[PDB]
């Protein structure tokens, strides 16, 4: 995340990150105990989830395999559409006031909105700089027809700001009025230019893919 700051300590229950062993390669959502939701573009043969702590590392947050992952169909490695893939825990999620299931949309917020963004990629671009703690930062929704570098995606900015997404960002989550409206999914590299907005999944428009690929992954 470009110029925000540490989230406010147990804000993001529902956050966790999909490590390749240790090291971070996407943000995500827990969607239900068996259940996480990510970006396509993070695909890996397998992956251990971090859940329950803003840091990562903690001794006291969640750690668990997962093996199997579902990508959304229609998804274009060139276009980024369909940026989006189901990765299924190996075992469930321990829920608690630090583990919860994030909510899902029942309805697309317009843009205009103030939304969130939130993140442990990194903070500087080109150099990386990886925190440890979850960083957030406060965006506003721009439709994919005023967004130039762009029907199911969205962009997210403050005009004449760097504040954005970057590296290790992807698959997680952008939520307004409390609920999930965005996958991190890609933008200009270097990160953080002023008036360059990054790209974004519109989870409102898969409503049906995410439960009917949990049901049929039983
Ligand atoms: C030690 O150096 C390291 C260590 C680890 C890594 C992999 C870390 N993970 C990834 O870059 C993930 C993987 C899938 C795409 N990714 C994004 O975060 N894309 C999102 C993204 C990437 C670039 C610019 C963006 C601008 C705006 C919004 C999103 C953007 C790299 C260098």
């Amino acid at each position: 995340i470009i110029d925000g700051a540490p989230c406010a300590r147990g804000s993001h229950p529902w956050q966790v990150a999909l490590l390749s062993g240790n090291q971070l390669h996407c943000g995500g959502v827990l969607v239900n105990e068996r259940w996480v939701l990510t970006a396509a573009h993070c695909k890996m043969n397998e992956y251990t989830v971090h859940l329950g702590s803003d840091t990562l590392g903690d001794r006291r947050a969640q750690r668990i395999k997962a093996s199997k992952s579902f990508r959304h169909p229609g998804y274009s490695t060139q276009t980024h559409v369909n940026d989006l893939m189901l990765v299924k825990l190996n075992s469930q999620a321990r829920l608690s006031s630090m583990v919860k299931k994030v909510r899902l949309p029942s309805r697309c917020e317009p843009p205009g909105t103030t939304c969130t963004v939130s993140g442990w990629g990194t903070t500087t671009s080109p150099d990386v700089t990886f925190p440890s703690d979850l960083m957030c930062v406060d965006v506003k929704l721009i439709s994919p027809q005023d967004c130039t570098k762009v029907n199911s995606m969205l962009c997210a900015g403050i005009p004449d700001s760097k504040k954005n997404a970057c590296n290790g960002d992807s698959g997680g989550p952008l939520v307004c009025r409390g609920t999930l409206q965005g996958l991190v999914s890609w933008g200009t590299f270097p990160c953080g230019q002023p008036n360059d907005p990054g790209v974004y999944t519109q989870v409102c428009k898969f409503t049906k893919w995410i439960n009917d690929t949990m049901k049929k992954h039983r």
